[PDB]
DNA sequence: CCTCTGCCTCAAGACGGG
DNA sequence: GCCCGTCC
DNA sequence: ACTTTGAGGCAGAG
């Protein structure tokens, strides 16, 4: 995530996040970070301090939790394509067994070469999806047009659908995409440190008027505000600026029909799902796809 | 105003019966 | 609708 | 991570 930017973007430019209705999006595509998603599940499915298992002892959290919230997504007319992450632990058995169930759903995956925001960023760049349904404002600084937060949220929630615009965003702020990545940095990233003393209001008034962080450190007292040692922003900006990410037009996504047999055999006969609970979900994936 | 820091509170998936 | 036990 | 974890809201110092 990037510490602040959501609430820096309510405060400074309300109007680059759109609230629309479910019924709005029925039809529209988007990409989620699956690898994240696992995470949050193995965390929420927890029952007697302990994650969801079959007899023999093998997690089946993930499993539930992505069955359940990608048919309901499916019922709103969201197609999900789901991105794992590139180069509580997510292992490489819950990737492998929830790319299994994924195919069995007829719902398309991709594999992220390294960070699965980046790569969802950019199939939001090539028009393969409508937005990126996360949670994770680095979305953005990875320069996709479109973020969508609460978008899987349950009604009871009572959280509404937010579209953040990044074109919006740079508008307001008079930056542009090089300069609103330096932003997020001073802001606060996974990938490098922030200076201590220059927080949302200083890091976009000192942007705004000298456009780079080389520019800001020269112009800065270095009395008043150091910067850290070996200061990685040059890595960071990079990172964020030139990720590596897939391809968009290597993979054509594709939405099919869902493998009752197979997911019966491997999510009751393997993972001991309840038989009624699968084939009522199986009828609503159906029923969805119309 | 602005940014910390420390203290605090509370959510954290989905389902289905009552 | 919510509450709350259960899902595996 | 619910026999815990962590993100965010708040108040006050500097
Ligand atoms: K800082």
């Amino acid at each position: 995530g990037i510490q602040g930017l959501a609430k820096l973007i309510a405060d400074v430019a309300p109007s680059a996040i759109r609230e629309n209705d479910i019924k709005s999006y029925f039809g529209r595509k988007v990409a989620i970070d699956a690898s994240m998603s696992i995470y949050q599940f193995l965390i929420a499915v927890r029952q007697g301090g302990d994650v969801l298992q079959n007899e023999e002892g093998e997690t089946t959290s993930h499993l539930m939790g992505m069955f359940y919230r990608t048919i309901r997504m499916m019922e709103n007319g969201i197609k999900p394509v789901y991105v794992f992450d590139g180069k509580v632990k997510v292992t490489k058995q819950h990737n492998d067994e929830c790319k299994h169930l994924l195919s069995l759903m007829g719902i398309p995956y991709l594999d992220a070469p390294s960070e699965a925001e980046a790569s969802c960023a950019a199939l939001v760049k090539a028009g393969k999806v409508y937005a990126a349904a996360t949670e994770d404002m680095a979305c953005l600084t990875f320069g996709s047009p479109v973020l969508m937060r609460h978008l899987t949220a349950s009604e009871a929630k009572k959280l509404p659908i937010q579209e953040f615009h990044l074109s919006r965003i740079l508008q307001e702020l008079g930056l542009n995409q090089e300069q609103f990545v330096d932003l997020c940095i001073l802001l606060g990233s996974d990938y490098c440190e922030s200076i201590r003393g220059i927080g949302p209001k200083r890091a976009v008034d000192l942007i705004q008027k000298h456009k780079s962080i080389e520019e800001i450190v020269r112009r800065l007292d270095p009395n008043k505000y150091p910067v850290p040692e070996n200061w990685l922003h040059k890595e960071a900006h990079q990172l964020f600026l030139e990720p590596e990410v897939l391809d968009p037009e290597s993979v054509e996504l594709k939405w099919s029909e869902p493998n009752e047999e197979e997911l019966i055999k491997f999510m009751c006969g393997e993972k001991q799902f309840s038989e009624e609970r699968i084939r009522s979900g199986v009828k609503r994936l159906s029923k969805s796809r119309q």
